[PDB]
């Protein structure tokens, strides 16, 4: 049993090589699963299978649209002659996994609106281009792309269609125009505890708590530190939402924890080596990202758009561009970013080489 | 006759030298005409004369304001000691040609509102500065400026004034707040065919189909491939507008084809060498730019602004920053970008040098 | 007396060294005062004391919140191991001075709303991070950060809270939806003359004319050329507001002169060496910044936000990125930027070295 566990954990490098030998259809399936799991920074195909099972538990229509987005984007990246090493780590399929899931989430035509498969494909062909263009700009300065391709594609689509499109109408994004009445005596501790997996689930747009638990299980299969930081970031988003007197139904829905969950995953050991200083910095980034999330939600509601994960991308890029003279606050080279355990081993060896 | 034709086609280099010898007033007239024609990437003074005739066919007031914008911007670039080689190719006068035409298009005071000549001049003095600043930023990474100076100047002006300015009121940009009723049985094939020149005309803000035909004739005088790609991009914008169930009156007005016309001109042989792969990529950029055009139109209608050619600039910069490992998808060096025929000859010679 | 005057003018380098010898609490007080004064580009602790006296003349609650912002941001920059040379010149405390003053200005809970000290601190801990991140990006290309950290922090906060927050409600930013009735016969020359110090005061959000006079006195203590350009930029903003038929009550309140005052300070001898050409360019930047100020005010009123000093930052970055071939339009190296008198001496010596 421990052999199989070590085989299915981390990034699954042994299977990656074994499939490099295998036919290209199996490799394509592998790239699709890694692209599904890469939404939570996880480059693991079994984590991708678990995340797909969680999406099917939420809504099979969303799983279908998201898997089709992943497939169309990986095929489009193959057609555009992109780096095969980036395609095989699923880095050309996760933005379109998100595009496909959240075009169905933000759709006003209900489940199994088959015509929606036409814009899905369309926007899933724009995600490699986005992913390529940004990966140029941001790799000049050794910065990750994050989910900026998904965010640009979805903002473009939801602006192009809107609520009043005769073909593909979107959900109505309403700005707030009256103060909410919060009854602090009706606050549930159980619902606040349940909001921790629901924010991890809302990373994919899924309000199911079982879906969020399955996503946390997938992240834990890849790296336990990633799971810890996902849970902690969702909790810190809950805390920020309570600090701004947000409606409890928005915290219970997990809308306050998914951006900060992603930001705590990214900062806590992933793109910054894991020390206690970078752990505290990841907590600060999670709180900052929750507050920027409500800021961008309120601001983009005015133009009829959802904030999505714009807050995570902007806040995490801000915290990665930030420089300190602290040697224990170390930004990982993008070429050596695998998962927090290996990242920490690499950082410790480099810190020994520094002394 | 063939000698004169070869003399008036392309970029007219022979006249450029002959005028380099001539007095500076004739050279200034040449730079003004090249700045007029440079709105459609054409560095030809006779094309500029034809485009000016088309503008006079549309509206002589718009021709006056646009020509005055060109003059003021070229004089301002001379005063700011800008590169004379950029001034003499009209690259300091086309953004202000657009500023001057579309300050009168988007004006709520009617034709021959003489006071409008005061903000025109003002904004036409901002277009060299814009053009200079951006040309710094974007030439670090060998990227064209496009009509970003015009877009920033016009967004700034139409925000500063707005619909309720007592002096210079602008047109009211209304967001959509109800679903349009489209009667697909009333769709005209003749109006859809006529919308192809009207999008090329709307490149300058002109809804006349004769003006669009004259603009296509000017582009054809410069380079037939540019004319082909202008027409094809306007057609692809028509197609995208039909695919999103747009009101037919917006497709007939050419609002769906001018951004994609510009994007197909830029990508189809101009800033990317012309192969069949880059032709298909230019078709994809034209479609993407039509969809981003309706997206940005809907989004900027919320802040009371028109999208203008923000979609063309953003989408074409995105497609130029994109990298592939395809050798036949070749991005032209900005120093060697003349017009698609010479660009293709240069690319073929460089590809022979590569082997 | 002249010895003391020479001791308290400029940047006060002698005191900076003498305090480098002194205990760290006195040095921290010095850094706080320099961070207060650095809002008007002044690196002088006695100017900071005078600006603090002006803030107390306006509103002691705003002085308290702004001083606490400065303190929290300087301590946070110390904790984040930022450059001590930047911390000691007050370059990590002025954006939070602004954050603290204008969180109380834009607050809907009145004076001495003690709970406001909690978000103040919070946003004052975000200003070093902002300041650090941007100072990375913008120092690659030798550009000043300006008040972009303050603007990002305040936009984020005022979006996160808004007018309808149950805890920290903000002021209601209303868009214009009807044409203002201006009675040009009721225009006061005395109020227009008084609007010159009120725009300098509104640099900090203060509508008191005595506060603006005290701020001009502080700037004059540092550098008389800075005071001259502050007054001239506020006047040019008055002129632009009259040219766009703005409501007189907005010009009298100083909302038209503070962005252009900052832009004339920055361009007139500060970040560009002071020649007569750069003086005229600073006048042009002041006018451009007034017009961009009303543009961004009208545009950001649509999303419920104030423009603040976004216009100053964007317009001054645009005018600094602009390149000319004029040798007498010289951009100062950021490492040699002290105050216009020393900047001009440095430029004259470098121009002798150029010949
Ligand atoms: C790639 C291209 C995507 C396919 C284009 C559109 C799907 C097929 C046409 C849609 C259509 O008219 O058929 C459905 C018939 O009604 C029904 O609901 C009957 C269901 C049968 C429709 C076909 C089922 C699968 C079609 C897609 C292929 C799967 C590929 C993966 C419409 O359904 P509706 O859109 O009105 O839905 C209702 C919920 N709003
Ligand atoms: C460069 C500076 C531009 C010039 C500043 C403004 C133009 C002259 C003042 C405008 C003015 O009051 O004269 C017009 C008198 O009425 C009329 O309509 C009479 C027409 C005569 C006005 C002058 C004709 C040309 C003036 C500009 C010089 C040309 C330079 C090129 C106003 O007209 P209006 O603005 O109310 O228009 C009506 C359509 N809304
Ligand atoms: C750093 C952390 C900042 C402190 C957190 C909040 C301040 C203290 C709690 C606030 C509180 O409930 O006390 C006040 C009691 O009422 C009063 O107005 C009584 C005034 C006494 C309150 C305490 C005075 C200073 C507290 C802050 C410490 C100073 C550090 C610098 C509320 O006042 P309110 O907020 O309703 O104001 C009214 C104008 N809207
Ligand atoms: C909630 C929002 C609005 C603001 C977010 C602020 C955070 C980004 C701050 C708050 C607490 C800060 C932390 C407080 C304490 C430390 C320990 C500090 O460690 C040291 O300086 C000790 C000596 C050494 O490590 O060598 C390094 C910075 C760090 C992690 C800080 C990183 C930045 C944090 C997370
Ligand atoms: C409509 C919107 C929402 C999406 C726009 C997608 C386009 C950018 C795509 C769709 C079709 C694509 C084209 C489909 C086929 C090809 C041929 C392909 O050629 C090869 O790979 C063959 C071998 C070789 O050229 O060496 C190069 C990419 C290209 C031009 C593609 C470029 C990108 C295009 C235009
Ligand atoms: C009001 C808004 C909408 C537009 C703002 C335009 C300004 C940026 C322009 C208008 C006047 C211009 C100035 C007009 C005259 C001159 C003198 C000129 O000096 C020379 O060329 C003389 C020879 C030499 O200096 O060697 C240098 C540019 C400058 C300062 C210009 C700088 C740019 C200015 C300030
Ligand atoms: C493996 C790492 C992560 C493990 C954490 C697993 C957390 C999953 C627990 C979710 C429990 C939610 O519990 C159930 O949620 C559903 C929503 O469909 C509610 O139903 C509404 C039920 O009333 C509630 O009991
Ligand atoms: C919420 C509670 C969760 C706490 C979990 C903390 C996870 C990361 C913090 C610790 C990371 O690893 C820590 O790195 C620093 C390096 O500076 C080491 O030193 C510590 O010995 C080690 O514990
Ligand atoms: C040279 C390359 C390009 C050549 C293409 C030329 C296309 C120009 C054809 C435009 C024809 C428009 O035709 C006319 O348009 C006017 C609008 O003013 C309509 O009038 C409304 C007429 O009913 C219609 O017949
Ligand atoms: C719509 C219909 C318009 C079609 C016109 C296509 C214009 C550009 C496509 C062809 C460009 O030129 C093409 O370049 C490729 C290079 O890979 C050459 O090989 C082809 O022989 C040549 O035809
Ligand atoms: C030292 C360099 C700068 C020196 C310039 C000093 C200018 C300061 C003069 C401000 C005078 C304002 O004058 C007073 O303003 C107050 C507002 O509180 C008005 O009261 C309303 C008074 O009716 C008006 O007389
Ligand atoms: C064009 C293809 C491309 C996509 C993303 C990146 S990248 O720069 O973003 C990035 N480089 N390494 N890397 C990245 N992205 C990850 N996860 C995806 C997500 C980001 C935000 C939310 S999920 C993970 S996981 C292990 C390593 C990495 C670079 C190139
Ligand atoms: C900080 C509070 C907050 C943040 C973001 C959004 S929001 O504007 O993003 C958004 N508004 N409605 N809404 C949104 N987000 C969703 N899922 C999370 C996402 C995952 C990836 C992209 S969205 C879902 S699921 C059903 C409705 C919605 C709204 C509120
Ligand atoms: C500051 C002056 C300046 C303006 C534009 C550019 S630039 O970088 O934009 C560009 N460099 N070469 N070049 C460009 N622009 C063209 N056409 C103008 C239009 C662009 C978008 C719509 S029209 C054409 S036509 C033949 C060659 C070119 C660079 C510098
Ligand atoms: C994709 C559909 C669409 C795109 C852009 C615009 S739009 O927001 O640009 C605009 N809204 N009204 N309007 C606009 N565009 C015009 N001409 C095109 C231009 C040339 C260069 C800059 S604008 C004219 S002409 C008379 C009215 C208008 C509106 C709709
Ligand atoms: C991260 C800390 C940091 C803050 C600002 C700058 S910086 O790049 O902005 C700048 N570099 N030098 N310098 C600057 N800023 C000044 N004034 C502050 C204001 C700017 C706009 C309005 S007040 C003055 S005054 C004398 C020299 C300078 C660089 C680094
Ligand atoms: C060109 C005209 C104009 C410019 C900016 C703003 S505005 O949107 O900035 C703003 N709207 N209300 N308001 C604002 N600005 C203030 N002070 C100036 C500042 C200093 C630093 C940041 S704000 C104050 S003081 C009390 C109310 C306000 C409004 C109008």
């Amino acid at each position: 049993f421990p052999k199989a566990l070590g085989y299915v954990t981390g990034d699954m490098k042994e299977l990656a090589n074994q499939l490099k030998d295998k036919p290209v259809v199996l490799q394509f399936i592998d790239w699709i699963l890694r692209g599904i799991s890469q939404v939570v920074f996880v480059n693991n195909p079994v984590s991708g299978i678990l995340i797909l099972v969680g999406l099917l538990v939420q809504n099979p229509w969303w799983a279908l649209t998201g898997w089709l987005g992943t497939v169309v984007s990986t095929l489009m990246a193959l057609l555009l002659s992109q780096d095969r090493s980036l395609i095989a780590s699923g880095l050309y399929g996760y933005n379109a996994t998100l595009v496909g899931v959240l075009m169905a989430v933000f759709s006003d035509k209900g489940d199994y609106f088959w015509w929606l498969l036409l814009p899905v494909c369309a926007m899933s062909m724009t995600c490699p281009i986005f992913s390529s263009a940004l990966n140029s700009v941001l790799s000049k300065w050794d910065l990750p792309v994050f989910t900026l391709p998904f965010n640009m594609a979805l903002s473009m689509y939801l602006s192009a269609t809107g609520h009043y499109n005769p073909f593909f109408p979107a959900k109505l994004v309403i700005p707030i125009t009256t103060a909410p009445q919060i009854s602090w005596s009706d606050l549930s501790a159980l619902e606040l505890l349940k909001s921790i997996p629901v924010g991890v689930g809302q990373i994919y747009g899924c309000d199911n708590p079982w879906t969020g638990g399955i996503f946390l299980g997938a992240i834990l299969l890849s790296s336990p530190l990633m799971c810890l930081h996902a849970a902690i970031g969702s909790l810190l988003g809950i805390a920020a939402g309570l600090s701004l007197s947000a409606p409890f139904e928005n915290i219970y829905f997990g809308l306050w924890g998914f951006n900060s969950s992603l930001a705590c995953i990214a900062m806590g050991g992933m793109f910054m080596a894991l020390t206690w200083q970078t752990h505290l910095l990841a907590l600060g980034c999670a709180l900052f990202t929750a507050y920027l999330g409500v800021g961008m939600a309120n601001f983009m509601a005015e133009v009829g758009l959802p904030a999505c994960t714009w807050p995570f991308c902007l806040a995490t890029l801000l915290f990665l561009i930030m420089t300190t003279k602290n040697s224990n606050i170390y930004k990982m080279p993008l070429s050596k970013v695998t998962y927090p355990e290996e990242n920490r081993i690499f950082y410790l060896q480099a810190k020994k080489r520094m002394v």
